[PDB]
């Protein structure tokens, strides 16, 4: 049984500005990813995961923000040749007030079984203009397993 | 082998109030998931999910709240024909605290690894009456995916 | 095929402090952890995680802090008889800012598909000293699920 998985990961090779619609673009494959023998999603130089195989994936996102906002959150876009524009697949945030511009450490982590076509590409974009995220190995990722097999549950009208 | 799995996301067909003890109740199945050729949990008019193969599951939720009280908090009840009232699975909790009721956005996501039985149904409620929350689809979810198979691992006394 | 995993909760047999640069170690495994046929990772007595088995897992950790401070956050730590001192894989982290130490509830969840060593030890610690948590089943664990073989994907230089 092929395991059809990466994982993905924050690599400066760690304070990372990222502009407003502009994707999380500071991603390494971790080094089991590197070294797996099995075909997987991969990774573009833009940063976007390519998927290669139709089916439900587990997939999931850590966004870890060092920054002064009051809300900070992202959302994973879906595009492939096949539709116009991008699909919102999954959003996370986390919001609190304060008076002051102080920075300080908030993880944004969301998960789910998602259904997604070979040939879709996944981008993670904060919602809103200019927010600083710290991309290094443990506190910032994007991963998808294949859980099964799975026909394009929807048509057309 | 079975996909034993279902995902069900927010659809008002998105701000819903949900009252003191009520289980969210405005899901409905992704597209894969209505689609599935395989026997897989189901989802209850009253808004509980179903389960009917007893394992272990990988079980996740994800609340996003859009709301000004400091804390927002939910849990994830068991119920079964075989139990008296609710077992608490899992529980997630957000708070920050604010002079003024300032509406702001916060998911608040879990998961884990857990037995469950035929039989079973589980709900989502907050812990604390009447908190509003967003049923969209890449904001509020539960899905579940069967792991393994398991026999009952406690007995009465 | 063997299903090669565990799930380890908080059970105080619920507020617990963690001192400084002390790994949690209020762990328990689940009822079906306890009974599962299959070889599997265990709990020692100081609270690590000790994994039997080489592969990619997918493991996931919440900390429930029920804390005053600004800023909660925990750290997972891998150590082996192989590598001097701790390896960091995951963190996780919540932050707001309040004048007065006021105690408020926030789960800090985070996972992601890690590979791991026959022979690692997995501990929870957090980041800074003296933090505050509930460890109750529902609130507060650990998991890990093996997700398929691999070969040590490093090498020395």
């Amino acid at each position: 049984r092929p395991f059809i998985a990466a994982h993905f990961h924050g690599n400066t090779s760690g304070l990372v500005r990222v502009s407003h619609d502009a994707p999380h673009d500071v991603w390494y494959p971790a080094p089991w990813t590197v070294a797996s023998p099995h075909p997987r999603p991969t990774l573009t130089r833009t940063g976007h995961v390519h998927v290669h195989h139709t089916g439900v994936y587990l997939v999931y996102v850590q966004i870890y923000y060092l920054d002064s906002h009051d809300t900070i959150s992202w959302v994973l876009h879906r595009t492939n040749a096949d539709i116009e524009g991008r699909e919102t697949l999954l959003q996370c945030a986390q919001s609190s007030y304060s008076t002051e511009p102080i920075d300080k450490p908030n993880s944004c982590f969301s998960a789910a079984a998602l259904f997604l076509k070979a040939g879709d590409r996944l981008a993670v974009r904060n919602t809103a203009g200019d927010r600083h995220s710290l991309m290094q190995p443990e506190k910032s990722f994007i991963g998808l397993v294949k859980l099964a097999d799975a026909e394009d549950p929807t048509q057309e009208l």
